[PDB]
C-alpha cells in the first residue's frame, strides 16, 4: 500500500497519518525527513544536500527524487509507504513515475480557506516560555494573557490573516495542475484519487478512509 497524502497548510492531513500507519504497517516519509536523515547519515546525497542547504539555496527536483527513490527501497517500505507533502508540482510527479516510484492512492485533504484562517489566526504564544494558546479551543484563564507569568501574549508572523491567505493562494494555484494530473491518472487507471472532507470529526474521516482504501 503506497499512499500519497496531499493537503493545504493547516488542513490537518496529518491527523489521519498514524491511523494509516497502523492499518498497513508502513512508515510516514517526507522530503524533510529524507534531507535531515541523509545529511546526518553522512551518505552521499546527504553531503550534496547539506551544501545546498548551508549555502541557503533550494534543493533541486533532481536531488529530491533521488532521495525519495533511496528511501522507499529500504525494508522499511516492504509493505509500502505514506508520502507526505510530495509531489508538489507536476514535473516532480513525472520524475517519480520516471524513477519507477508508483503509487496506489492519492488522498487530498480538503478544508476551505476560511476555516483554516480562523483555525490558524487564533494561535498565541508567550515567547519566553514557549507556551501555546488558542481563543476558541484552548483559551487561557485570563483573556489575552499568560496563565503562568501573567505577562502579555504574542502572535507570530506565520499566523497572520494576510500571511495565511497569501500562503493558501500560492498553494491552490501551484497545486491546481497536480490535482488534475492525478485525477486524470485516476480515470486513466494508473492510480487512485479521492477528495476528503477534513471538516468532519476524526472518527468519520477515519471511516471514510477505510472504505476508500478498503
Amino acid at each position: 500500500m503506497r499512499i500519497i497524502l496531499l493537503g493545504a497548510p493547516g488542513a490537518g492531513k496529518g491527523t489521519q497519518a498514524q491511523f494509516i500507519m497502523e492499518k498497513y504497517g508502513i512508515p510516514q516519509i517526507s522530503t524533510g525527513d529524507m534531507l535531515r536523515a541523509a545529511v546526518k547519515s553522512g551518505s552521499e546525497l546527504g553531503k550534496q544536500a547539506k551544501d545546498i542547504m548551508d549555502a541557503g539555496k533550494l534543493v533541486t527536483d533532481e536531488l529530491v527524487i533521488a532521495l525519495v527513490k533511496e528511501r522507499i527501497a529500504q525494508e522499511d517500505c516492504r509493505n509500502g509507504f505514506l508520502l507526505d507533502g510530495f509531489p508538489r508540482t507536476i514535473p516532480q510527479a513525472d520524475a517519480m513515475k520516471e524513477a519507477g516510484i508508483n503509487v496506489d492512492y492519492v488522498l487530498e485533504f480538503d478544508v476551505p480557506d476560511e476555516l483554516i484562517v480562523d483555525r490558524i489566526v487564533g494561535r498565541r504564544v508567550h515567547a519566553p516560555s514557549g507556551r501555546v494558546y488558542h481563543v476558541k479551543f484552548n483559551p487561557p484563564k485570563v483573556e489575552g494573557k499568560d496563565d503562568v507569568t501573567g505577562e502579555e501574549l504574542t502572535t507570530r508572523k506565520d499566523d497572520q490573516e494576510e500571511t495565511v491567505r497569501k500562503r493558501l493562494v500560492e498553494w491552490h494555484q501551484m497545486t491546481a495542475p497536480l490535482i488534475g494530473y492525478y485525477s486524470k491518472e485516476a480515470e486513466a487507471g494508473n492510480t487512485k484519487y479521492a477528495k476528503v472532507d477534513g471538516t468532519k470529526p476524526v472518527a468519520e474521516v477515519r471511516a471514510d478512509l477505510e472504505k476508500i482504501l478498503g
